């Protein structure tokens, strides 16, 4: 199966998922000087007050916290979006060292990690249906830099020892994702894709300008996870990021001057 290694990594994915070479792939480099300020973009509306987290899972490519998306409890609205998008899960991409790990880049700068909060458009009823639509998904992307600890991330970090290997999961109730957001909701937006197989071109990307800071001890715990199943040779889950893809005929828009 696909992965992030020499033999199965991003430059190989097009063989099983030919859309990898498509017209609206993600991530991209965000050239801050070429992004156009669009004064008609609305502020983003993040309503996570009623979010219900369920489980945390090592899926062999990242770890994810999954939410109850059977009602409008944690939704994303406004911004460049038409309609209501329910929060399904969040996960991260990170590096083997602090100088890489983010999928989006800003004027070619890589961050140590990138948080993706994945939402789907309720007009399509379910995520499987939504990934087949050009406005099916909205992913809120947040950069992580290394410095001060993020207190709101610690509950996550502390359970990772229990989901070390691919397929392990644990109960992960009462986690509040509001503790992962930066102060500002200023953002860049562009039409793109999933950054993992199946690389479906169904995503409105919303990438926040302001990074969150996490501690070296927090990111070090991400790097103790494993790509492999229990009983297989130990391969650390590091560098699980797709490089920037060609922008082609797309315009990146900014919410802010
Ligand atoms: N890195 S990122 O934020 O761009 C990743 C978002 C991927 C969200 C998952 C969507 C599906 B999973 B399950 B099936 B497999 B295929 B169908 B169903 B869920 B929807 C699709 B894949
Ligand atoms: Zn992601």
């Amino acid at each position: 199966h696909w992965g992030y290694g020499k033999h199965n990594g991003p430059e190989h994915w097009h063989k099983d998922f030919p859309i990898a070479k498509g017209e609206r792939q993600s991530p991209v480099d965000i050239d801050t000087h070429t992004a156009k300020y669009d004064p008609s973009l609305k502020p983003l509306s993040v309503s996570y007050d009623q979010a219900t987290s369920l489980r945390i899972l090592n899926n062999g490519h990242s770890f994810q916290v999954t939410f109850d998306d059977s009602q409008d409890k944690a939704v994303l609205k406004g911004g460049p979006l038409d309609g209501t998008y329910r929060l399904l899960q969040f996960h991260f991409h990170w590096g083997s060292l602090d100088g890489q790990g983010s999928e989006h880049t800003v004027d070619k700068k890589k961050y140590a990690a990138e948080l993706h909060l994945v939402h789907w458009n309720t007009k399509y009823g379910d995520v499987g249906k939504a990934v087949q639509q050009p406005d099916g998904l909205a992913v809120l992307g947040i950069f992580l830099k290394v410095g001060s600890a993020k207190p709101g991330l610690q509950k996550v970090v502390d359970v990772l020892d229990s989901i070390k290997t691919e397929g392990k999961s644990a109960d992960f109730t009462n986690f509040d994702p509001r503790g992962l957001l930066p102060e500002s909701l200023d953002y860049w937006t562009y039409p793109g894709s999933l950054t993992t197989p199946p690389l479906a071109e169904c995503v409105t990307w919303i990438v926040l300008k302001e990074p969150i800071s996490v501690s070296s001890e927090q990111v070090l715990k991400f790097r103790k996870l494993n790509f492999n199943g229990e009983g297989e040779p130990e391969e650390l889950m590091v560098d699980n990021w797709r490089p920037a893809q060609p922008l082609k005929n797309r315009q990146i828009k900014a919410s802010f001057k």
